[PDB]
């Protein structure tokens, strides 16, 4: 269903192709596939003019063997799916100069389900990593290791099982398969696109959190948000509306007629800057998958090549500085309305670390629950310092004295990104816990879908299926310490958000 | 010349009021006018209704004294005039339910150059900052200070001698005033300005560095950008061109016929996320410039007024994050350049340390000077770290468990971008002597007019008025290393970058 | 070997323990046995008076199961192990009123290789991770798992193949084994016995780039050092000559009779605040390592206990902070050596990028491992970062106001470390390439044995061994680019470092 | 009263001569002058022997010339003192080869109070410094300005009215006066001392708020630390001990008969890294302050000179990251003791935000300042970010690959003590205020003198008398919100504690 060629790929397009397995086709358009013969007849003639041809196609062999220097844990074949996708996306532009063949060899890799092992260290932003995946792809040696649906193989075992042939590079091949910033955009744009997810998911819990601390909606009226027109402040305050909307929980108020702590009150205010934020880097990131990153550039047209620096992923650095920086802020908003629930003093009436069976003297609730979450929120604003910043001005013999840091900034992100997805996982816990005990409090039962909004209802309800619990009047979803254990839930919506099951579909109009 | 309440306030507006001293008028605009009356009204009104008046004009009065807890040093005047043109700038709106006569107190001090001493710590983000100003304008004590065109004087004896009696706050009057961003974003909007600026001037040090260097302006040929086409890199890129036009010291390769290093050839690469970073801030800062921020909002058409929180500057605080963060990277990127400046295994045959007087075998040139810049540029990137993720949850008895630590990010902001000036203006004198040392390289003679691009060649003489150094075809801008102070010559440079001087002038085009 | 009661545990015990599957034993010692079971019935006895026996005991029971939401990837099994050791070594003080038969649990455990799963996330500084320890120890149910020797399997059926029953836990016994910093603590030993490993390689590394560069050993004459007498320095100072004692590749200047870069010059200054912060830290841990930290402590002599809060581990949050600053600060160090190496300006005499094969005009050496090192080195410093700063002020019910950060202030030094011993394997193999070449420039031939001396001769000979390449006249370690994967040699090394073989043996005296 | 050459200075010495005018002396000890001049001997017939003599002196005077290159605001008096009086001591260790005359001539200006002006910028870790101060003794030329006693003039006019002659700079005194890291370390000898005496008072403080809480002192008991002994821990819990010995304010409890926050129950835990990091680097420091820094260091006995690296200042730059550090901990921790202060649900009675006049319902207390506090502990907790990670390693020509940023971490840390001094008089503030508002509880009266432990009733009355506030049974310390100025307050305070006063004597036993 993914063409490459035509039109440019999306931040959505490429997770299909990484993470669902979507099928990817070359685009049959015959001007683009002229370009592409176009700038490689221009290299072929210009070998036949004015520094040999055999002796160029060793120099580019060669290059793969002594990038092959990759070193740490491998990245996930999700990432190393999106680089194959935008490597041949940037090759399709014609400028070059790599044959069709070479650039149908990622197809069939991404479609046949091969998928080259490349580290996570060895790229300042990705010559090393993505030689492993030239290596893979063209079977160079047994030493470059891929993975065929499952199993462990070497590159020319899985040439052969696909009945390919290996290949040999010919002259700027090689440059153009290991020159640019596919694989740190790559990751990027998985990053980006889970982290969308997270946000509509943040959303989801402040919603249930307002709900179940009887917060006003007023607070998110038009009139306020217009005076002070920021677009994610606007954004963020009408889907709060909307996530609200037909909500017995909530104090209606949106007539007119200061309890609530800031964290409620200037919640708009607060996701703002960071929902405005995701979105440029979004912007900036689609930007980057469909460039040209190779170097030097073919521009037929003129019959000329030029020398640029098109391989340095700053944006990706920088915007991956940015993406780990907002979601540590996302965490600590979550963390703090976390702490406002499981408090007497502050949850307007709910009980102690949102205990459930009050009968049992020995049970203490989410106490354990929000001691977790204190513990995860300030590693992720560890993971929101920055690293573009602390480039090396020596990098390879004091020729790259500026790099972007774009590759292990990104990295850098998906741990970030995973970290969070455990968190939110804690997060929803303790929203649907907490209008659980809010929904008893004012009906005498613990069937919250009675009160929630039809919005959070669906999220509500997706948390209750995902964990097992079914929603009832006569129990909340958490009544005894020793019936469940908490880990399994959190391991369980985590893997849920991952996968975009039913808690992703549940929020899929906030995105 | 600037007027408040018509069309929106833009940041060459505030500058131009806080730094330069222009004139500012409220709108005569009688709907606008009727807006501010129909608000007071509405409080009045309400005050005859439904908790009485004395008691609620006692309050308002009190805050004005509890707030008055600052500490530190003083703000910079122009920050404070900034302050007070987007507060009274915020009251023209009519829904605060301040009278006139208060706004056109701010008026009046602007135009009679009269500036409340505001203190730097007390705002997390600016209750307490604008507390001074409001006692200021009241004339509420003795105790408030204020600089009227020169030295210190009590606020009431300013009174005084404009002519103008003390005020009383009326309900609403004191959180009117009290409530909002206006002295944060004051501060930010300064910021912008300046460092919009100084982005220009280091574009036009690049380019004087790539001359001196010899670099190829092949880097910058369209073809290679359009192909990654991030509108910063694109602009970058454009403005590289023309700065570099009609020179003679560039190796011209436009038409296609590595040596550089990637400080050269990845500039415009580099640059693009900064570049569209600051532009994202700056239009982030206009709309926080033109919001209403005090809290209760009065919506007049429906009779009714909303309590929100447009009081937090989340767009102040993550805003001046990211440029500090900016700032550190365009200066890292410098220092790269004048390295490669000073050391002749780099500089492509410049002398060691841009040395000038070889038959003196004791000068060493700049080498004093780089270890200077050497010492400023980590501070820069020190500078570069957050802040609004360090927001403290227990603040205000746990009412604000969410702020924006906006007035400081701020604040530390004034600090990297003062810092910065004093970097570029070092950046500036490794260009000036950089190409005249080229030039006599080149032509035998010391006067670099003869073959740098006149769009450098403003900015070289602009430098070189500045420092009081006529170009010479027998002297470089530094031949001995006792004919000159190079400390003064950083103050003076840094010091009409400040002003808006020729150095500045010399740029207007890269704005 | 390991015998817990007697003498207070080093670090070089937890790690024998942890990682070499060293038997432990409890002490004998009537005196101590003594007052363990004194403790016991201080409690019992508490019981017997003045809130009763079997709740007591729910109570104790229920904590681990409220206390089972740990989250995220599994601790290393060796940090596991320290924790167990940690925590029975506390309790062997006699103050926490905790059953023998418990105790001896954990040493069962140790000795027959069952681990219980322990999660990262959970933990603010360690009741959570030690909930899962306890649970697995006791056999509370099933869904507690461990690994027995190889394979998961259930607490419960663990011990079932031990021939022990499940345990219930009495008062205080609950606390006893879940209060306290047992966890964070063994992560931070097994840390710091790494990291002086790695300074040691480190320092031997220097040495063989100080030869390959042919610098001079007059940096480090005593008279130097004893001027600024820093302990670190003077260390530093007299290992390095004892490390360069006897080669022919550095210039013999100790008679007295600036070239040298600061990296090597400055070598001591630089080194000595690590090297004294390293050891700092290790004598605090070992402090934390003897310490009894759960709550609330039995005082037998005065029949009373006391409610105290050692269970916060503020020296290992700020510890391992500092830890992982000077493992960043080593890897910079190490990172401006190789370029040096590698750059002809700057390596004095060797080929570009340490080239082998100048014949094939295809090599490029060392330039991908560079770029790697360079990729590596920047992450390491961003873990410099601190997050016992961090502290969330709002944790377990406002309760907790300050914590230590201390667990995932750990866990983040373990990631240090790991990446770091993987960038010392890089280091490595730069010294060792480039002592051959240096040898090669000096007698002809590539075996670099002939002329080092005898210290880093050893270290040389252990990387050759283990990477699988004899040392030859003939060839230098590294000759035609497609001869290896040098991929695999970093894993080689760094599997080495980890397991303490050679190349640790080599270095035993730096220790 | 303080002098050099016989014994080494300590801190307190070097805070003397740097802050209270103390007179300075050189050794009459004829073995020190000895030992002084006959290092002038070897350099003079060195030059005798074997390059110039009048060739080496113009070396040596135009060191001074293209070193004046500083820039940003000056470094304050008091550290300019302490960087002449610590490069006199290093001299007077005879290995330098300067003039007793060139000495002397420092004592001079440390006795006749001419200061010379010394530039923040300009020192990667400190030439260009010590060139500003070495041009003035010289009296170079009148673009060296000074200090003397109060107002500016040229070092010559100086020298002309101290009847001293200028001077000419002789082989090697040029570099023995400019190299070294007299100035950085002289900065962080005062930031050390004005840190251990803040830390003292911040203990005496915990201690008004432990009081004015109810806290109990049983958290204090011996017992406890004996059996998690850290030093800085068993100090810590042995001088709070004192602190809190015979108060009627705080529960009696060391008898052995959880409500207390874990910021009162764990505060010898959290402030032990603290105070033995303090002593530490306070020990690293003094070592500093004795070494000779300067190269190349003259061996008389074995008539030789070696070339080593003395000058790289290191453990000042690590030592004031931890410095910084460790502050941003403490102020965070007096931070949530505040909040405790000013919230009703944690202050166990305490009236909302200590508000002293309950009957004016309109006033609100230290609301003011405690966001005033919360506006100033994330900016600590922010200068905690360390710079020593971030050195360029490009400097200088890249001759200095590696440099300590020495300099600029001790002008950052000499701004993190002025900003927590104004911190800690806030908390005094809240402390003083709080005791009296549980008096009145107690006692019914406002004088905490009647229920305060003695040692903390000094600190309490030393504060009252700076603020000029009379303690009485009839009103407490703030009474209405608009009978003062709490910025006066502060100010006075902190002005206080940065002289030395009452304040600082008040607490003279925690030293």
């Amino acid at each position: 269903n993914v063409i490459i060629g035509n039109q440019k790929l999306t931040i959505n397009d490429v997770a299909r192709v990484a993470r669902n397995g979507t099928l990817v086709s070359l685009t049959n358009n015959t001007d683009i596939l002229q370009g592409i013969q176009a700038s490689c007849d221009y290299i072929n003639n210009a070998v036949e003019s004015g520094i040999s041809r055999e002796q160029a196609s060793e120099l580019q062999t060669n290059l793969v063997w002594f990038l092959k220097t990759g070193a740490g844990n491998k990245l996930p074949l999700a990432d190393v799916r999106a680089a194959m996708l935008l490597r041949a996306n940037s090759h399709m532009r014609g400028a070059s100069g790599i044959r069709l063949e070479l650039i149908k060899r990622m197809e069939i890799f991404l479609n046949a389900g091969v998928t080259p092992y490349v580290y996570e260290f060895g790229s300042i932003g990705d010559l090393v990593p993505l030689s492993y995946i030239t290596g893979s792809l063209i079977g160079l040696d047994p030493s470059f290791k891929v993975d065929f649906n499952g199993k462990e193989m070497d590159a020319p075992t899985a040439l052969r099982q696909l009945n390919l042939s290996p290949l040999t590079l010919l002259p700027k091949e090689g440059l153009a398969m290991m020159n640019g910033t596919s694989v740190m955009t790559g990751i990027a744009a998985n990053c980006v696109y889970d982290t969308q997810i997270l946000t509509a998911i943040a959303m989801g819990v402040h919603a249930l959190d307002i709900q179940a601390l009887n917060g006003t909606n007023q607070s998110f009226h038009p009139f306020i948000h217009n005076s002070k027109p920021h677009p994610g402040q606007l954004w963020a305050a009408d889907q709060m509306i909307s996530l609200l909307a037909n909500s017995q929980l909530v104090r209606d108020e949106l007539d007119g007629k200061i309890q609530d702590r800031y964290s409620l009150r200037c919640l708009p205010q607060y996701l703002g800057p960071i929902v405005d934020g995701i979105s440029q880097i979004a912007k900036q990131i689609e930007i980057e998958i469909n460039s040209v990153t190779d170097n030097p550039l073919i521009d037929v047209d003129n019959q000329a090549s030029y020398h640029g620096g098109n391989f340095l992923g700053q944006y990706v650095g920088m915007g991956m500085d940015h993406l780990r920086y907002y979601i540590g802020l996302l965490a600590k908003h979550l963390d703090v309305q976390i702490a406002l629930l499981a408090s007497p003093e502050f949850s307007n009436g709910l009980p102690p670390s949102l205990l459930g069976n009050r009968e049992r003297k020995v049970n203490m609730g989410l106490k354990g629950l929000q001691i977790c979450g204190n513990s995860i929120m300030p590693l992720l604003t560890f993971y929101g310092n920055s690293i573009a910043d602390r480039f090396p001005t020596h990098a390879e013999q004091f020729n790259q004295n500026i790099n972007s840091q774009g590759y292990t900034s990104a990295t850098l992100a998906r741990r970030s990104v995973d970290i969070f997805q455990n968190y939110v996982a804690i997060a929803l816990m303790f929203g649907v816990q907490a209008v659980d005990l809010r929904t008893y409090k004012k009906t005498g039962h613990y069937d919250a879908r009675a009160c929630l909004s039809p919005a959070t209802e669906r999220l509500y309800s997706a948390v209750r299926h995902v964990v097992g619990q079914k929603p009832t009047s006569d129990r909340p979803y958490i009544w005894n310490d020793n019936e469940q254990g908490l880990d399994e839930h959190i391991a369980r919506i985590s893997a849920d958000i991952a996968a975009g099951g039913v808690i992703v579909q549940a929020v899929q109009d906030i995105l």
